[PDB]
């Protein structure tokens, strides 16, 4: 919810060269969970897809962790 969670996560993670793979794979999950949530072909299917969301999110969120430690270690 913090500014650095949407501004640091969307600016550094949504614009970093790694976003290509980290965001494409992550954006795919959110695309598979939403496409599955549209009709909910199967609760277990829609609930299993989300499990990959927070998982594929950890990589996007984890990037910031390494970004705040590199920017503070490299810049600070």
């Amino acid at each position: 919810m913090f500014h650095e969670f949407r501004d640091e996560i969307s600016v550094l993670k949504a614009n970093n060269p790694h976003f290509d793979k980290i965001f494409e794979k992550h954006n795919q999950l959110d695309d598979d969970i939403k496409t599955a949530e549209q009709q909910n072909a199967s609760d277990a299917e829609v609930s299993h897809m989300k499990k990959q969301k927070l998982k594929l999110k950890d990589e996007i969120h984890s990037m910031i962790i390494e970004y705040r430690e590199k920017q503070k270690s490299e810049r600070a």
